[PDB]
This record gives C-alpha cells, structure tokens and sequence, in this order.
C-alpha cells in the first residue's frame, strides 16, 4: 500500500541567505531541501526515485550540468533519497533515476527524499523554479492514482562576491 503523505510544492534553501572560473561556493548541504515522510508505504512495497532539473543547462563541470539562473548566476544540483550524501548529481532535463530503490516489508514505513544545490560564479538570485522528483514505483508495485510527483523552488539568495 502507498499514500502521499507530503508538500507538493517545496522551496529549497533558506530565504534572505547570503553567501560569501567558474567558482563553485561550497555551501554543503545547506541550500536545499530534505524530509524523509513523502510517502507512506507498507506491505512490501518497492519504490525508488526520479529527478528532474528544469533549469537550462548553460554548461558542464567535472561531469555534472550547470544549470543557470542568470547570465552571472548557476547552480550544481544534487537529488536523491532521505539522506543528503545519498544523492545524485543532476545531469541534463530529463527524468533521471537519483536513487534506485527499495522495498518495506510486511509494516509500515514511509519514501523521503532530499535537495540540494550550490551557487556557481560564471550578485543576488529570485526565487525559480528548479525542477521535481517523483517515486519510481517497482518490481509489481504500483502508484495506483496517488500522487507521484513534488516540486522544487529556489527561495531568492545572494553572494557577496569579492
Ligand atoms: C526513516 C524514515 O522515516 N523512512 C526512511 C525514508 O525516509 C527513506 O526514503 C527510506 C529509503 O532509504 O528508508 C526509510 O526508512
């Protein structure tokens, strides 16, 4: 059995937040987003996770995309399970699968998932949208017609650059 037991619009990070080529601000986990009671699952149900990053792709660094929010403003995009070091670095706009799985057993538990992204320098950001992550339902189960999918927003930020 499954529910959704979540927000279905999130923001990302802490609003006002300020921060101090390409330079990458090394944030941590800090501008992001995370819960671990998105859905309600039991009865040995599978579910894993899909990403998607919306924001355009204005260029690559060390294999992960650089998504853009101004001419002088990107972002590197980390999606994925509960966990914040259980992520994946987001690639492209396309759904991606950022954590492949599980299965509960005969009880109930629940699907979380976390967010979280780091300013890049190619000077302050408005809040945008960033992208979804939906549960990857598997190996027989099923979502039925629960909701599948979250979204993600950037709360508006700023860097005090040099
Ligand atoms: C601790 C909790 O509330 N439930 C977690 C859930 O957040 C996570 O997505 C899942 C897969 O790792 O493992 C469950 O135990």
């Amino acid at each position: 059995a499954v529910s959704f037991i979540g927000s279905t619009e999130n923001d990302v990070g802490p609003s006002q937040g300020s921060y101090s080529l390409p330079f990458v601000y090394d944030t941590g986990y800090n501008i992001g987003y995370q819960n671990a009671n998105v859905w309600h699952i039991s009865g040995g149900f599978c579910v894993g996770l899909d990403g998607k990053v919306d924001l355009p792709v204005v260029g690559s660094l060390d294999g992960q995309s650089i998504y853009g929010l101004t001419e002088e403003v990107g972002l590197l995009i980390w999606m994925g399970d509960t966990n914040y070091s259980r992520g994946t670095a987001m690639s492209g706009n396309s759904w991606e699968n950022v954590f492949s799985g599980w299965c509960v057993g005969n009880y109930v538990s629940t699907q979380g998932l976390s967010v979280h992204v780091r300013p890049v320098i190619l000077y302050s950001v408005q809040k945008t949208s960033i992208g979804s992550i939906r549960m990857r339902p598997y190996n027989g189960s099923s979502a039925g017609s629960v909701q599948t999918t979250v979204n993600f927003s950037l709360n508006p930020f700023t860097l005090n650059d040099t």
